[PDB]
């Protein structure tokens, strides 16, 4: 929509988009994040994490151990641009960040750090 995206993920391990492209004239951008389905955070968790397409191995490996007291993301990790929290089932929960936090010409990824759902929950995020 205007400066923002709404975006679910489901009980499949699966968001509903694959590619965010996010306009320079934007000062700000803001993702809604929402989980249709009946599982609960433990078992189907997603957070939406965003950052460069090089750093996101990293912040997986790491995020996986933090810990599920800690929505499995290093705290304060200086490779995350922007993250929600992880959410279950019938939650919901949104971020917004500056624009001005992405570069022209660097590639972007988003995905969830919940063990063994980046493989599958992953989609790529753009300057245009
Ligand atoms: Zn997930």
């Amino acid at each position: 929509a205007e400066c923002s995206v709404d975006i679910q993920g489901n009980d499949q391990m699966q968001f509903n988009t694959n590619a965010i492209t996010v306009d320079k004239s934007c000062k700000q951008f803001t993702v809604n994040l929402s989980h249709p389905g009946n599982l609960p955070k433990n078992v189907m968790g997603h957070n939406w994490v965003l950052s460069t397409a090089a750093d996101m191995q990293g912040v997986v490996t790491d995020g996986m151990a933090s810990g599920l007291d800690k929505d499995y993301l290093k705290p304060d990790d200086s490779r995350v641009i922007a993250h929600t929290k992880l959410i279950g089932s019938g939650e919901k929960d949104s971020v917004t960040f500056d624009v001005s936090k992405l570069k022209e010409g660097e590639q972007y990824m988003f995905f969830c750090t919940f063990p063994g759902h980046s493989a599958l929950m992953k989609g790529t995020l753009t300057l245009k």
